[PDB]
């Protein structure tokens, strides 16, 4: 996953490097020190001229969108749980033992009685739930959280920045049977279509349309 980059030097000596279409130009600058050598190609005056201005060395070589067709003149100069406690405890178990099992047994009489004898990753997380449950009564929390809670998970921040819209959003023969039905009082799309009910007859489609609707 590569790309030959043509590098021209003010000395009128060009060549063709390749590196990767992403390597920070900082490494590309060093690439010129090894590509041409270090006899007179330092770094202090390393400016990658590609279009009048010199390309910096802190951005990826694929940030300027260079083209092999051109060379670069580089420079080098709570309760519901208790109501449940009685729902299960009543069987005979104790009280604290019931909630304990109701904490690891789906707080239900199912596993409890058993433990009583002896964009999507965030939309489902508790963080987003507070942003989609509290915002229902406070539109000011959306931004407050988007900068606090929503600004804590980089997994969504990388998308939400560009997905803020989705994040917030979350024939002349059959015509005779239609012209008549559409004229009898029935609609059109549901009539011209439903007509193909069973045998293109006037009841399979209508008969079932009059008994199911009227």
């Amino acid at each position: 996953s590569a790309v030959t980059i043509t590098l021209k030097t003010l000395q009128q000596q060009t060549f063709k490097i390749r590196m990767e279409p992403d390597e920070t130009v900082k490494v590309l600058k060093e690439k010129i020190e090894a590509e041409k050598g270090r006899d007179a190609f330092p770094v202090a005056g390393q400016k990658l001229i590609y279009a009048g201005k010199i390309l910096s060395d802190d951005v990826p070589i694929r940030d300027y969108r260079i083209d092999e067709k051109n060379f670069v003149v580089v420079m080098v100069t709570g309760s519901e749980y208790e109501t449940m406690l009685t729902e299960i405890m009543s069987m005979g178990y104790e009280r604290e033992r019931v909630v304990a099992a109701l904490r690891a047994s789906y707080n239900n009489p199912h596993r409890a009685v058993e433990y009583l004898l002896t964009l999507e990753f965030l939309r489902d997380q508790p963080q987003f739930q507070n942003m989609r449950q509290v915002i229902q009564q406070n539109p000011a929390l959306l931004p407050a959280l988007l900068q606090q809670l929503g600004q804590e998970n980089p997994q969504l921040l990388q998308q939400i920045s560009r997905h803020q819209e989705q994040f917030i959003q979350m024939t002349p023969q059959e015509k005779e049977a239609i012209e008549r039905l559409k004229a009898l009082g029935f609609p059109e799309s549901l009539v011209i279509q439903a007509y193909f009910a069973c045998e293109k007859n006037e009841n399979l489609a209508a008969n079932f349309l009059l008994s199911q609707n009227f």
